[PDB]
């Protein structure tokens, strides 16, 4: 319905308390029954909302769906963020936030339940299953020069890396430079872009794709070994509202570290919540593949590596596997 979404923020906002109907009728200038209408719908979508004669309504709990009216609550009291866009369905979150820069100046993110057209680095397929995960691209606005884009990279990975695992029981770790795991799963992928010219960054896009709810059964067999969702390693049902709250809350303390603190104030904090360590690796590059180690990550944020052949590598970016 046109006013599902103002109902929603209604309730939203008067939480822990309740919201009598007559009151959201005046509130949004339309009727008690379309406002029981409404509210029954929202049920039927899987609200949890107690109603009580006299009373009125008290939202409990949100389903594994994306409203805009809540999400609008989480950017109108944002210092970061203008606005947010959300779907239930699109291509791709990242397509969308390209097209959405041009020509302004806003900082905003985009969220959908389902991308038809996820890809990831090197146009690689990501599966971006409907109600099951979050499937975000984030927009800044750095003023810094091009070559930071690397060092976006590193303190976003920290931020993401500590949402994640404040609903984990078990250990969450970065694989440099894009993507984090519990134990051998892959939980989240994640790639910095930017539009930018030799005078400085017109826009960072940080696309993030993060497993909330699979089972095991829900990724293809080709990905099940290497693929976890936070929900298998939580005992607690995963709330994805909590969840994207804490994300955006660590995303804007690591972009505001960024902004501030040289990479060499967390290289060790960088270190040791990185999983590629004290393994053989396996590097693509371009038609070349090696395997090596890792031996350190410096202070501006390269990987320094050792080959099979025992030669060392210097490296802003890599295509790593572990096997
Ligand atoms: N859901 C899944 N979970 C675990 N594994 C999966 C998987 N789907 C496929 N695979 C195996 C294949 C991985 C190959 N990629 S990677 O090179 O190893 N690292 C990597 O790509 N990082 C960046 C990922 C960027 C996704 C976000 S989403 C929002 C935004 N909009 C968009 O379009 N992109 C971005």
């Amino acid at each position: 319905s046109k006013y599902s979404q103002d109902v929603l923020q209604l309730l939203y906002k008067n939480k822990p308390n309740y919201i009598s109907g007559q009151s959201i009728a005046e509130s949004l200038n339309i009727s008690r029954t379309a406002v029981k209408k409404v509210i029954d719908q929202l049920k039927l979508e899987g609200c949890k909302i107690d109603s009580v004669n006299h009373k009125g309504h008290l939202l409990q709990q949100l389903p594994d769906i994306w409203y805009q009216g809540i999400i609008d609550q989480y950017t109108k009291s944002s210092a970061l963020f203008d606005f947010s866009e959300v779907y239930d369905s699109i291509d791709s979150t990242q397509l969308a936030a390209k097209k959405s820069l041009v020509g302004n100046q806003s900082s905003f993110f985009i969220l959908s339940d389902e991308q038809t057209k996820g890809r990831g680095r090197f146009n690689r397929h990501w599966s971006s299953s409907k109600g099951q995960g979050l499937w975000m691209s984030v927009v800044l606005r750095p003023n810094v020069a091009f070559s930071m884009i690397s060092k976006f990279n590193l303190f976003i990975a920290l931020g993401i890396r500590d949402a994640i695992q404040h609903f984990s029981q078990d250990e969450v770790k970065v694989k440099w430079p894009n993507d984090i795991y519990i134990d051998n799963g892959k939980v989240c992928g994640f790639l910095t872009e930017m539009v930018a010219n030799n005078d400085g960054i017109e826009a960072i896009i940080c696309g993030i794709g993060i497993n909330l709810t699979q089972q095991l059964e829900n990724f293809d067999e080709s990905i099940r070994h290497r693929a976890t969702s936070i929900q298998l390693h939580d005992k607690n049902k995963l709330d994805r509202y909590q969840f994207l709250e804490r994300l955006l809350q660590e995303i804007e303390k690591r972009y505001n570290q960024f902004l501030t603190l040289p990479f060499s104030e967390i290289r060790e904090e960088y270190i040791a919540a990185s999983n590629i360590w004290n393994r053989t690796l396996l590097f693509t590059e371009n038609d070349k593949q090696f395997k090596g180690q890792a031996i350190d990550l410096d202070y501006d944020g390269y990987l320094i590596v050792r080959d099979e052949a025992g030669e060392s590598h210097r490296l802003i970016s890599a295509d790593i596997d572990f096997g």
